[PDB]
């Protein structure tokens, strides 16, 4: 199945700490990456307090299921750092959402597919758009129409 992940950091030398989560997510078992965007440099969305953000978008390629991708990616947030509590939209050192899995719409506790927000989020749909430029929503919306329909800026290099 082809999975798109997202990626954030702006704690601890984000640069560092997204060529690190690079290599540890080719290290997922039976996974491998596809491709990888451009690095964004992009303020931050909600809470302002917080440094800039160092985003970009990977394709995987893996015969994992769902939950079982998720439960590496948490592995690989934790080992980088990341220590959450309720109250979620502060800084972090790495952040690695699901944003699509194949075509699957998931809707459990531990996992919400599409990502929730995501078509809210121009910091995760520009580089999706760049490495996927054709991609279709399994509710039938196309990437490309919802970049050029809500105008999103666009975003700045790191
Ligand atoms: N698509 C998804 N990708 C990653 N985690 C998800 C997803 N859907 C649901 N979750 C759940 O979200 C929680 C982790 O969210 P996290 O602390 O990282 O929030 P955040 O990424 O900072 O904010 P936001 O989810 O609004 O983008 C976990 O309980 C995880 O099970
Ligand atoms: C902290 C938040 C909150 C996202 C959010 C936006 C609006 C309402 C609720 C949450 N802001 C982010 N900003 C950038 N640039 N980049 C991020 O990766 C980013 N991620 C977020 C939480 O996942
Ligand atoms: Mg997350
Ligand atoms: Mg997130």
């Amino acid at each position: 199945t082809v999975a798109y992940i997202a990626i954030g950091s702006n704690l601890a030398s984000p640069l560092e700490q997204v060529n690190a989560a690079l290599k540890a997510l080719g290290d997922i078992p039976e996974s491998h990456i596809l491709t990888v965007s451009s690095f964004y440099r992009t303020p931050p969305l909600g809470p302002q307090d917080q440094p800039d953000y160092l985003n970009a978008a990977v394709a995987l390629e893996t015969s994992l299921a769902p939950e079982e991708l998720l439960n590496h990616t948490q592995r690989i947030e934790l080992q980088q750092g990341r220590v959450r509590k309720a109250e979620r939209w502060g800084p972090r050192t790495l952040d690695l959402d699901i944003m699509l899995f194949g075509n699957e719409v998931i809707n459990t506790e531990r996992l919400t597919v599409p990502h929730y927000d995501m078509k809210n989020r121009g910091f995760m749909l520009w580089p999706l758009f760049e490495i996927a430029p054709e991609l279709v929503f399994p509710d039938g919306e196309m990437l490309r129409q919802i970049l050029h329909t809500r105008a999103f800026d666009k975003l700045n290099k790191w």
